[PDB]
């Protein structure tokens, strides 16, 4: 999307509502979701 991945609970690629134990925002592919937050991740 031209204007943020999910724009509502902060994301950085894909939308999940409610990602386990977290609040839409998903990680992406190529990229590990920090334990303390699955929304960000640091690149595997």
């Amino acid at each position: 999307e031209p204007v943020d991945p999910c724009f509502r609970a902060n994301c950085e690629y894909q939308c999940q509502p409610l990602n386990q134990t977290s609040y839409l925002c998903v990680c992406a592919e190529g990229f590990a979701p920090i334990p303390h937050e699955p929304h960000r991740c640091q690149m595997f």
